[PDB]
């Protein structure tokens, strides 16, 4: 935990720093709430499981903000591709996400430094 | 609450100001009553879930004015998008809002801070 990684002078983690695992859990609950009532980007998803969704995305976002739980899902690039998904939607995925964040209270500098870490992915993401 | 933001040494918000969550309430049930009563905006509200509406506007407005918990509902622009709303249509609603913080009892000069906050909203909204 947090506690452990002080001891070992290891600096504080995103995930960290913003709740760890159950802070994240409540993002993405949020978050796919946000993107499903978004009619541009609801079709999508037609044709998911969203609480298998979910779960691969808490460990995702989990891992990429410094968590220690493995990432048990596919891979980005090979998930997306051929889903003719363009950067005007990512961008739209990106505002919900930011938009969850805001409303469970994270400062926005640290809204900002996740923004940091995903908008990369959209070389994996779009089209 | 202020207290215990006064005792953080934090500067009054307008929140605080014009009596917290709880002014803000009358406020906003107030406001309400007068924009649904106004023909040119009532067809607006349609079948919309006004509870669900009056809380989501107590969240917005008290985080625009100040107050410490964050906005949870949809961001203004998207929520507004493709209903047609002109400038007409905000100066009414802008207007109801500053006539219910009227009758609320909030001075005038407040008033008009109040309406600084939330007159540049309408380019989201609109
Ligand atoms: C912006 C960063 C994004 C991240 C980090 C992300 C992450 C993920 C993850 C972890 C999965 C699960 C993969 C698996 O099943 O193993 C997934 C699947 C999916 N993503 Fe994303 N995603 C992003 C953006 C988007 C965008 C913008 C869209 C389209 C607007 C999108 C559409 C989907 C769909 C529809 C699925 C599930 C496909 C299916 O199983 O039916 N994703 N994504
Ligand atoms: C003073 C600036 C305004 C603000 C701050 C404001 C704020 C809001 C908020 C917070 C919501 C709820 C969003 C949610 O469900 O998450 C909303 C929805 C709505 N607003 Fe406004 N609004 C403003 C002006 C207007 C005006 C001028 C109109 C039309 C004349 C309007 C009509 C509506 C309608 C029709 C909805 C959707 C209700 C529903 O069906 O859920 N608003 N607005």
């Amino acid at each position: 935990g947090l506690l452990s990684r002080l001891r070992k002078r290891e600096p504080i983690s995103i995930y960290d720093k913003i709740g760890g695992h159950e802070a994240i859990e409540v993002v993405v609950e949020d978050f796919y709430v946000r993107v499903l009532a978004d009619d541009q980007l609801s079709a999508f998803f037609s044709g998911t499981n969203m609480s298998r969704l979910k779960g691969k995305q808490v460990e995702f976002f989990a891992a990429a903000l410094g968590g220690p739980e493995p990432y048990t899902g596919a891979p980005m690039k090979q998930v997306h591709q051929g889903r003719g998904i363009t950067m005007h939607h990512f961008s739209l995925v990106a505002g919900h996400l930011a938009d969850a964040l805001t409303a469970a209270g994270v400062p926005s500098e640290t809204i900002t430094e996740i923004l940091g870490v995903i908008a990369p992915l959209a070389v994996d993401v779009t089209s």
